[PDB]
C-alpha cells in the first residue's frame, strides 16, 4: 500500500454543487460536514514533491433531456452549475476530471484508462455517498485489479446511518484509514 | 417483457451446514429459491431465462477466500443445480457482469430486466445490481430470494438495493406474472 | 435491417478541423470527398419525421504523434457537419468510438439496433468502431460513400474487410431502403 514504486489516485466524487451544501438543490446533508478534510488533503497533495499522489475529479454529468416531465430531474446535469464541483473544492488545472452518468466513476467512462496510462496502482475514495456512488467506485476499482482505501472521515452520506453501514460493507474489500493516517502513512 | 432471473454464488464453498466459507443467510432461501426454479422451469414459452452464476478464481500461502475454478467448492449445489439448457457464468470478480460475457448474454436474449437472488446481499448482489442497472437493465431484487452472512447485512443491503431497484418478494413476482 | 422495428444510428467519426480538408494539419485527402454527401445523409436526417434514425458524432479528444487534442480547434468538427443541438456527441481517446466512452450505454438507452458507419479512416477508426458495434452485438452497415481514408487503396480494402462482417451500401441506397 505504501512503499515502493506506489502511486496513487485519489478520487473524489460528486462534490457538487447540486448535492453539496446547506441550499443545495439536492443536498445530501453528509457532504457540507466532509469539506474541511477533503480540503485538507487537496492542500496536503497540491503541495507535495512529485507525483506519486494524483487527484481525479469525478463528476456525475447526466445528459441534458428535455423529454422529461419534472422541470428538473433528480440529478446532476452536465453542462449546469449543480454539475460543477464546488469553490471550496474546485480542481486546479493539471487535475484529471471525469464526468460520469451512472453510479461508478469507472462505468462508461476513461477512468480505468487514465489509471493505467499514469501507472496507478492504488485508488482511495472520497466524496458523498460512501454507500452509493463511492461504493460502487470501489467496487470497480477492484473489479480493475486495483487496490483500494477508503477514507472514512473523508466519505459521506445522506445519513449517519447509511455511512456507517456503508464503511461497513468498505470494511470488507477496502482499506479503512482517516485522512490523518492516509498522510502520516506517506510521511514515513 | 422478458426477463433474467440471476442466480448468485449458490455454491458449496458458500452455501451450508458444512461450507468452508458458509454464509448462514444461503441456507435459508434455499426453498424458496427452489420455488422459484421449478416455476420457471416448468413455466410456459421463454419469458424467463435461469443464469447461474459462479465464482471461479484461479488457483495457487495464500487466504482461501474465494470459491476456486473446478473445485467442489466453485460447484453449484445439488438443490439448485443448473439444467442443461440454462447459462452458465463464471466470475472472478464481485461482479456477474466484470470481465465476463454476461452483458453479451443478456443483449443476446433481449433481455430488458434482471432479476438478483442469491448471496451476498450486500456484495456480490449488490455489485450485480448495479452493473446491470449501468447496463440500462431494469433491476428487480427479490427479498426473500437473496440473503447475506447476517441478517442486518441483508437488510441494509436491500436499504441501498431498493434506492435503484425494485425491491418484492418471490411470491409477488411470481404473481406478477399473472 | 430497416425492417419495421429498426431503429437506426449513424456514426460520424472524426470528421474534425484537423482532418478534413486541403490545408489540415493532418490531413486525411479522402476526407473533403465525402462531405457532400454526408451532407446530403445529414439534411435527410434532420428532415425525416419521426425517430427512427439518430445521428451521432464522434471525435477524437485525446488529453495534454500528432493527434487532435481536446478542447482545441483542431478537435472540433468541420462547419459543414457540425452537429445540432439535440445530436449526440462522442469524444473519445482511442480509436473506437465505443473504447472507454459512454457510445454503448448512449445506444443501449435509446434502442437502437443497427449502427451505420461514416466518416474516416475506413480501415482505422471507422473499422474498428465497426467492429465494436458488432462486438456489442449491433448490427453494422458500412456506408461505401459515406467513408474514406488517407489514399484509395486504404479505403478499398478497409471496405473489403468491413464487407466481411458489415452490410456495405452507398448512401444513396441507404436512404431509398428507408423510404
Ligand atoms: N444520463
Ligand atoms: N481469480
Ligand atoms: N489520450
Ligand atoms: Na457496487
Ligand atoms: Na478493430
Amino acid at each position: 500500500y505504501f512503499q515502493g514504486m506506489a502511486k496513487h489516485a485519489i478520487l473524489v466524487i460528486d462534490m457538487l454543487n447540486d448535492f453539496v451544501g446547506e441550499k443545495a438543490p439536492l443536498r445530501c446533508p453528509g457532504g457540507e460536514t466532509i469539506i474541511p478534510d477533503l480540503q485538507k488533503i487537496f492542500e496536503w497533495v497540491r503541495g507535495r514533491e512529485g507525483d506519486d499522489i494524483h487527484l481525479v475529479h469525478i463528476q456525475e454529468a447526466h445528459r441534458k433531456n428535455d423529454a422529461d416531465f419534472r422541470v428538473r430531474p433528480l440529478h446532476a446535469v452536465k453542462g449546469t452549475w449543480g454539475s460543477d464541483f464546488i469553490p471550496e473544492l474546485y480542481p486546479q488545472e493539471d487535475e484529471y476530471i471525469v464526468q460520469k452518468r451512472r453510479h461508478s466513476g469507472f462505468a462508461h467512462t476513461d477512468l480505468d484508462l487514465y489509471l493505467k496510462e499514469e501507472g496507478i496502482d492504488t485508488v482511495v475514495l472520497t466524496g458523498v455517498w460512501t454507500n452509493v456512488c463511492v461504493r460502487s467506485t470501489a467496487t470497480d476499482a477492484l473489479a480493475n485489479a486495483y487496490k483500494v482505501i477508503t477514507l472514512s472521515d473523508g466519505t459521506a452520506s445522506k445519513t449517519e446511518e447509511m455511512h456507517e453501514y456503508g464503511l461497513n460493507d468498505l470494511s470488507i474489500f477496502t482499506k479503512v484509514m482517516t485522512v490523518d493516517q492516509y498522510i502520516q502513512a506517506w510521511e514515513n
